[PDB]
């Protein structure tokens, strides 16, 4: 018996443990597959992985003396050291004795009887709890791509979900598919070190620099002593990135103006920001979405000095949404030891004990294939799992037309349980978006003790009237199962108006 369980150990799992255990005093267990905390920033260790946000927002915020003690290395933050700075939190505020590491839980099945959550997992034990937290999502399992004879490779095969230690770089022949978020990490950091690679772009997307450089003793001290401001202006933002976020129609300003606004963004580097604080309408006005596009598309045509490699780089879809963020991607394709393959053009059609083979049949000899085709669902971690609620039916059943929540947070039919970071959520930089989750989730449960209820659940209504809010918020945009895309100060004032309302929407049972 428990109050409340807890699945997952990376940002989300740990918070959740951290509130409910010492701030609301409840009995807890935490579970993970994993042999440490960490999250998703423990399962991706490949080359390049780094933080999206700048180092000094992509971290909790609860506690202060953690702010002032951490080390901001550098402008971004690096796999192994956001790793680091999880086991420190885990290290200071004593967690790990409440965790089980190297345990999958197979499944979840609420009892109506005595109004709890039966938990097993893959090694048959059983726990049971009032409560529990799902901080799972959304780090797809390692699916090798369906190519034909894939399996005859006899190469190194590696996927950037699953990077073994030890891989070294040196005289080999080594092809990437997939040009995403992490292909592109893994195709800047290695390009320098491999005699050869092959690039293997299905989809071209435009990216911007994340212009990550160290971080003077000054810089850090501009941050640490600003540090309260700093987070008030993160709750009372959209995104939570530290950006200034603009207002500003790209169009209503001169075309040389435009373009120096465009510059300074790129200059100072990230994708939020050359979307956001550049102009306010970048994601609205399909006239400012070409502007933003013909902006990189021209650096790319500056950068890359062949003029048909640059040409294949340039995305071909008439609107962009976020780009991705680089530390020298567009450079590597001037290099002499580096080929781009269009594969929308000149598919893969299938893979040989030595070659990836393109249709044009070329046998594009490889001793290291990287798989960056980190390619998922929202609810992907939800859907894996026997997760059974009322009536037993499944969350794969009841989630079969796509995920739909209350606030992110709830699951109608699935009482007692509560998501973070789960589907139907704001569109915002993670941590914070965690943190305001838990609290939420945590006084509501702590309101539950006070009243003596037992179970908490989302009405089918309230789900659907925040599928309707997500909605038409959402189609106002250009892109595009729905975030809530409010923001993140928005997101505070909906979820605020619930908890200030008597947890409207939520059948509260003594
Ligand atoms: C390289 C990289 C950079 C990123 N940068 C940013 C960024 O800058 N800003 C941003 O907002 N987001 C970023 N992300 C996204 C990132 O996923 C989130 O920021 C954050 O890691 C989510 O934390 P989480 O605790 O909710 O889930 P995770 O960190 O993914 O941890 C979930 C854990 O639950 C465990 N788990 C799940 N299911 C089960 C089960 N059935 N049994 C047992 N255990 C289980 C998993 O093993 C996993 O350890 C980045 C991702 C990557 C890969």
């Amino acid at each position: 018996d428990f109050d409340a369980i807890i699945i997952g150990a990376g940002f989300g799992g740990l918070y959740s443990l951290k509130k409910l255990r010492d701030d609301f005093n409840l009995k807890v267990r935490a579970f993970d597959r994993a042999t440490e905390v960490g999250g998703t920033w423990f399962w991706n260790q490949y080359p390049g992985a780094l933080s999206d946000s700048e180092t000094h927002l992509y971290c909790y915020s609860w506690d202060k003396e953690l702010l002032q003690e951490m080390e901001i290395k550098r402008k971004y933050i690096s796999q192994p050291d956001v790793l680091a700075y999880l086991k420190r939190v885990a290290d200071k505020h004593d967690l790990r004795k409440d965790i089980q590491f190297e345990t999958g839980i197979r499944s979840a099945y609420f009892d109506e009887e005595n109004s709890f959550w039966n938990v097993t997992t893959e090694n048959d034990e059983k726990f049971t709890a009032r409560f529990l937290i799902t901080a799972l999502g959304l780090l797809a399992a390692p699916n090798l791509p369906k190519i034909k004879g894939i399996e005859t490779f006899k190469g190194e095969l590696h996927h950037t979900s699953r990077w073994p230690k030890d891989v070294t770089f040196s005289g080999k022949r080594v092809g990437v598919i997939g040009t995403g978020s992490t292909g592109v990490q893994v195709i800047t950091a290695i390009a320098s070190q491999v005699k050869h690679l092959t690039v293997f772009q299905r989809s071209a997307q435009y990216s911007v620099p994340i212009g990550n450089v160290v971080m003077s003793e000054t810089d850090v001290a501009k941050i640490k002593e600003n540090y309260d401001q700093i987070w008030e202006n993160v709750w009372n933002s959209a995104l939570g990135y530290g950006l200034n976020e603009s207002t500003l129609p790209t169009m209503s300003v001169s075309a040389e103006e435009r373009d120096k606004i465009f510059e300074k963004a790129w200059q100072e580097g990230g994708g939020f920001r050359f979307m956001f604080e550049t102009f306010g309408d970048i994601a609205v006005d399909e006239t400012a979405n070409i502007e933003a596009q013909n902006f990189i598309k021209k650096k790319i045509s500056e950068i890359v000095k062949d003029p048909f490699v640059a040409k294949k780089l340039t995305p071909t879809d008439l609107y962009a949404c976020r780009p991705l963020c680089d530390s020298g991607y567009y450079e590597i394709f001037n290099r002499d030891n580096v080929s781009l393959e269009d594969v929308k053009a000149n598919p893969i059609v299938e893979i040989k004990e030595d070659c990836v083979v393109t249709a044009d049949g070329v046998e594009h000899k490889l001793d290291m294939l990287i798989c960056a085709t980190g390619f998922d669902a929202v609810d992907g971690n939800y859907i894996r799992m026997d997760i059974r609620g009322k009536d037993g039916i499944s969350i794969k059943d009841h989630w079969k037309d796509g995920p739909n929540s209350y606030l992110g947070m709830m699951v109608s039919n699935f009482p007692n349980m509560f998501m973070v970071f789960g589907p139907n959520g704001p569109l915002a930089n993670s941590p914070p978006i965690i943190e305001t989750q838990v609290r939420w989730i945590a006084d509501l449960i702590g309101y539950a003790e006070d009243h003596q209820i037992n179970q908490i659940e989302a009405t089918k209504d309230a789900v659907d009237n925040w599928t309707n809010t997500c909605s038409d918020i959402a189609n106002k945009t250009l892109f595009a199962v729905y975030l809530y895309m409010g923001g993140l100060k928005e997101y505070r004032n909906q979820i605020s108006e619930v908890s200030n309302n008597n947890y409207k929407g939520c059948l509260l049972k003594q």
